[PDB]
């Protein structure tokens, strides 16, 4: 099982539903939390792990990890608990920043019906990932990989594209163990 029900007389469940309304923004009023389920798959975790520790010793920019939105279909949530995100299925809606996995700061993002479209039920999946935003650039239609670096920088690339390099709220991912999938909210609309 990659999905465990978490009860709400936990702690676990108080935190992930807190961090997700104070970031709910005008819909904080519109959207009842109706599950939360841990994803459980280890060796993702374990391989997220080791990234992360390397990624620590080398980057330049803190926080080297940011707890990220991720909303998806119904049918997209059996594929992410099993094996994690991945950026080949690109089908979704657009990726006018590149041909990532998209990742929102803020849950009033991916709580819009366009990326988590409700099923007949009226039930919203919205994905709670540890994402290793790193080093990041600017996004661009064409990218297939992390922005170029350019001039000034020993590497070639960044770890992540971003919307906006002056406060950024939109990040894309290009590495199967670079996000690690934490939780899910399953919630609907009052
Ligand atoms: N699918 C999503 O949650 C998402 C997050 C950020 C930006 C976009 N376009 C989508």
């Amino acid at each position: 099982m990659n999905l465990e029900r978490l009860a709400e007389n936990t702690g676990e469940f108080q935190e992930v539903v807190r961090a997700f309304y104070d970031t709910l923004d005008a819909a904080r009023s519109s959207i009842r939390v109706v599950r939360v389920e841990r994803v459980s798959h280890p060796l993702l975790q374990q391989q997220y792990e080791l990234y992360r520790e390397r990624l620590l010793q080398r980057c330049e920019r803190r926080p080297v990890e940011q707890v990220l939105y991720h909303g998806t279909t119904a049918p997209a949530v059996p594929d992410i608990c099993a094996h994690g995100f991945n950026r080949s299925f690109c089908g979704r809606n657009a990726t006018v920043y590149g041909k990532g996995v998209y990742f929102a700061r803020r849950a009033s993002l991916s709580v819009q019906d366009r990326y988590s479209p409700p099923n007949a039920d009226g039930h919203k999946a919205v994905f709670v990932a540890r994402v290793l935003t790193g080093d990041y650039g600017q996004g661009r239609r064409g990218l297939r990989a992390p922005p170029l670096r350019g001039p000034g920088h020993v590497l070639l690339r960044y770890d992540s594209a971003v919307d906006c390099i002056c406060q950024p709220s939109i990040f894309v991912i290009f590495h199967d163990t670079q996000a690690l999938p934490t939780h899910l909210i399953t919630c609907e609309h009052v």
